[PDB]
Formats: structure tokens, sequence, C-alpha cells
């Protein structure tokens, strides 16, 4: 969705500390892999965008949700998200556990 | 821009440490208050979205740029960015200097 789409009521920014670019690409490919296709139909899910920090030390997901309940229950209570957590957590190269910051969009500066 | 738009070549995630929600609100009102009206027309700028963290301790900007060069030239080497930063670090309740993470979008999951 557009960064300022008014449907976005809740964002999760999740950072995975990784040992380098190879693991960045390996973490990227695994979490956008095709097997994770059920997230696409999760109700209230708006988007998950994965990024590679420029210094090769991290993968950051900026995820857009309709609400905190959508993220917490619709996605989170589903057994497959537990499956997903372990998977990304067992990846060689991860240098620690992901760190998540939860937030609400409050204002946007866009071009006219 | 859409979060998954292929014109997004560079992202800056800027986290500002604040003393609570009333300062979260004042910093967002400050950042979308006319102080950076100039940024909107700059070549390469795609968006700056300011969010309040749910725990009350931070304001996070997810900023989209067409490329790093556009960011370095059009924003980093414009003296108005130092002016922006002086205005943002003049706010009471701002607990420390902003922390920035540079990165590139790699993969994305959009809704079904
Ligand atoms: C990286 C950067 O550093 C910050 C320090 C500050 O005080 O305001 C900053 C700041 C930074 C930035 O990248 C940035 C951007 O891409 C788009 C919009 C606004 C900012 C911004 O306000």
């Amino acid at each position: 969705a557009e960064v300022n789409d008014p449907r976005v009521g809740f964002v999760a920014v999740v950072t995975f500390p990784v040992d380098g670019p190879a693991t960045q690409h390996k973490l990227v490919e695994l979490a956008t892999g095709g097997v994770q296709e059920w997230i696409r139909e999760v109700p209230g899910f708006l988007s998950a965008t994965y990024h590679a920090s420029t210094d090769g030390t991290a993968v950051v997901n900026y995820a857009q949700w309709e609400s905190e309940q959508a993220y917490r229950v619709n996605f989170g209570a589903d057994p497959r998200s537990a499956e997903l957590r372990e998977a990304l957590s067992s990846l060689p190269g991860l240098m620690g556990p992901p760190k998540a910051v939860f937030m609400t969009p409050r204002g946007a500066i866009l071009p006219s």
C-alpha cells in the first residue's frame, strides 16, 4: 500500500542482525519464498517489504497492517507464523534474534 | 510511493528517541508543520512517513528515495537538511540524537 494509505493503522519494523550479504539474500529469499504465500490472504495484512541494509549487517522488514489485532491474532495466532519464526531463527548467519518495533503512522511528507 | 515500487532505490529509517507520547506528538506536528515544505519538490524524494512507536519512546521516519545519489546530492548536500535537523533537535523531550539506518528494498509480499 502507499505509505500514507489511510487503511494502514499499524506497522511492524523487524530487524534481523546477520553476518553479511550472503545471509541477507538467504534471509530475504526464505521469507519471500512462495511457501510464505498464505500471508497474502491473511485478513488485515497490507504488506511486508524486506530490505538489505547497505552495510550488509541486517535485513529490515517494514510491514503494513490494518490494525494491531490483525497482526497479533490473524497472523500471530496462526500456527504457520510460529513455523515461520523458527525457520528464520535457525538460519545460519543470523547473528542474534530479530528486534521488532511497533508503531502507528502519524503524518507523511509527499511530493505534489 | 507504493512500498514495493521499483523506483524506490534507497530507504532511510530514522529513529528519534523521545520522553513520551506528548513529545512524540509534538515532533510529528513539527516535522509536518511547514519546516520541510522545500523537500517535497526535490528531485529524487519519494516520501517521509513519521510514526509514533506504540511504547511512547520513539518517533520513526521511513523515508523513500529514488537512489542514494539523489539522497546524497539533493538532501545530504543541501544546507536546508542541516536546517531541518537543527529544527528537529531543538525540541524539548527529544532525548538523544537521531539514529539512521540506510538500506535498499529487496523483496516484498503484497496482499492477495
Ligand atoms: C538520515 C537523516 O538524518 C536525520 C537527522 C535529523 O535530525 O533529521 C534527519 C533526517 C534524515 C533523513 O534521511 C531524512 C529523509 O531521508 C527524508 C526526510 C527527512 C529526513 C530527516 O529528517
